[PDB]
């Protein structure tokens, strides 16, 4: 599935990303667009043998196990293929674990290098969220 802008903003808000541990909704929508282009089926092979999965490009060396990554930490206790779903629940729950376990949103390359410091409210402009 490929989300629309307000569509994804509403789904993230209704899954508790309105302001999760100090990160307002616009940050999450911004990261999803830069990481996956709003595509829940997005994958990306990395140079270290890991792979990023799903709407938030969750990495297989730290957060999920895909059976293809040597030394996967699987800190979200989930198979990576489970994050390729039209419903974002599993990715949201793992994202909450990610920001809690010492990372904040710095874990996302796209958020720390592109979203941070910008007018993130422009991402939810007009959605009434």
């Amino acid at each position: 599935k490929v989300f629309g802008r307000c569509e994804l903003a509403a789904a993230m808000k209704r899954h508790g990303l309105d302001n999760y541990r100090g990160y307002s909704l616009g940050n999450w929508v911004c990261a999803a667009k830069f990481e996956s282009n709003f595509n829940t089926q997005a994958t990306n092979r990395n140079t270290d043998g890991s792979t990023d999965y799903g709407i938030l490009q969750i990495n297989s060396r730290w957060w999920c196990n895909d059976g293809r990554t040597p030394g996967s930490r699987n800190l979200c206790n989930i198979p990576c293929s489970a994050l390729l779903s039209s419903d974002i629940t599993a990715s949201v729950n793992c994202a909450k674990k990610i920001v809690s376990d010492g990372n904040g949103m710095n874990a996302w390359v796209a958020w720390r290098n592109r979203c941070k410091g910008t007018d993130v409210q422009a991402w939810i402009r007009g959605c009434r969220l």
